[PDB]
């Protein structure tokens, strides 16, 4: 039950147009902040801090600035809905199951999008993976045990408060962090859905003093610029193939999460030769149905 009411609210607002016809969950959303006061903390086994909730709360002070809060959870690929995100999706699972690209799978009990059965099902089945128990944890596994997730991800690449940094992408500016070495292999960080690159805050550490770690905030997320857009994934694909593409970035890690697993995915099954390893949690992968 309480497992269910955090898909519940998460899907709030979809659930309200769809089967109870209402638009009551987005006014849930838009106008109580609900993804950010509800959903995020129900994300996370360990209470966060009013330092902490302050700095997820600060891209979305205002209501007008909450429309990809809203929008994410109407892309899931639940019960064959959006079509072509489901397609979106499937397409990319299968590239990832024929792939022998590094790949390296953080879970939690009893997890959010990934149920423990899940990422040990899909561990055994992908090439080159490797599954680390992160022990309790939801949906923000970073936010739960993120020195184990920055220990092994260090070990893992071996194997193979910062300053902000910004680059015009599409008309639009985006933040993004930028630490470690300038040459190598550099290590891409994608958030999800509702952080910013202040999820990988204690991950990063872990990482820097031998490869670069770069973590951009999403479109309309975190420090980047908000335009009026739907915010659809089609927007955040674009946005973010054009900011890889500033940066100058040939091969690449990536280090993916929620719907930044999505982008990292997508992005990695139409550019597979420049993919060099995938570490991933908590990710997106097609739902049969709502049961
Ligand atoms: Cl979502």
């Amino acid at each position: 039950k309480w497992n269910k009411t955090g898909h519940a609210v998460r899907a709030i607002g979809r659930l309200s147009s769809l089967e109870g016809g209402s638009d009551v969950g987005r006014k849930l959303i838009i106008d109580q902040n609900v993804f950010i006061e509800g959903t995020l903390p129900m994300g996370v086994v360990r209470p966060l801090t009013e330092v902490e909730m302050d700095h997820y709360r600060e891209p979305f002070l205002n209501p007008v600035d909450r429309e990809p809060l809203w929008r994410f959870p109407n892309e899931l690929p639940i019960a064959g809905e959006p079509a072509n995100i489901v397609a979106l999706v499937e397409e990319y699972m299968d590239w990832l199951h024929q792939s022998p690209v590094p790949k390296l799978l953080f879970w939690g009990t009893p997890g959010v999008l990934i149920p423990p059965a899940e990422a040990a099902r899909l561990a055994k089945s992908l090439p080159n993976c490797k599954a680390v128990d992160i022990g309790p944890g939801l949906n923000l596994l970073q936010e739960d045990n993120p020195d184990l997730i920055g220990s092994e991800i260090a070990r893992w690449l071996s194997t193979l408060p910062f300053d902000p940094h910004y680059v015009e992408v599409l008309g639009e500016r985006m933040h993004y962090v930028d630490v470690g070495p300038r040459d190598g292999t550099p290590v891409l960080f994608l958030h999800g859905n509702p952080t910013s690159s202040y999820v990988w805050r204690n991950i990063i550490p872990h990482v820097a003093p031998t490869h670069r770690c770069i973590a951009p905030d999403l479109i309309g997320m975190g420090k980047s610029d908000k335009p009026d857009l739907g915010y659809f994934f089609d927007d955040h694909v674009r946005f973010m193939d054009a900011f890889i593409e500033a940066l100058g970035l040939e091969e690449v890690v990536l280090v993916i999460h929620d719907w930044g697993s999505a982008l990292g995915f997508h992005w990695a099954k139409r550019n597979p030769e420049r993919v060099k390893g995938i570490a991933f949690m908590e990710f997106i992968r097609p739902i049969p149905t709502w049961d």
